[PDB]
């Protein structure tokens, strides 16, 4: 139908908006802690602790698959970044206190995103 296609083309749409927003997400990070899944090699344990791993990877992966339907559902996924860290790690760690930077400065990005999706429909 024409209705499927205009709603398949909204859904373009979001997810063009949706990668600029991770672009200026990842940014934010620029150590690179967060570009990856937690290896399970390496951190063996971890979903003892953790039962949602999430990382900027993924969530690309996703976002190509045009997985996210909203930014709701897209902002969950990057809490869960941050969110999981700070669990994980001490307050005393690098690894801590990247994920509140990336927190402060990615609030910025997704206060105007939330506007533009609304503004845009």
């Amino acid at each position: 139908s024409m209705e499927q296609v205009a709603m398949e083309l909204r859904l373009t749409e979001l997810t063009r908006l949706l990668r600029s927003v991770l672009d200026q997400l990842q940014d934010k990070d620029p150590a690179r802690i967060f570009a990856q899944p937690v290896s399970l090699k390496e951190v063996p344990d971890y979903l003892d602790h953790i039962k949602h791993p999430m990382d900027f990877a993924t969530m690309r992966k996703r976002l190509e698959a045009q997985g996210y339907k909203n930014l709701h559902e897209f902002e969950e996924d990057f809490d869960l970044i941050i969110d999981n860290c700070m669990k994980y790690n001490a307050r005393d760690t690098v690894f801590y206190r990247a994920a509140v930077r990336l927190r402060d400065q990615g609030g910025v990005v997704l206060r105007q995103a939330r506007r533009e999706v609304d503004s845009i429909g």
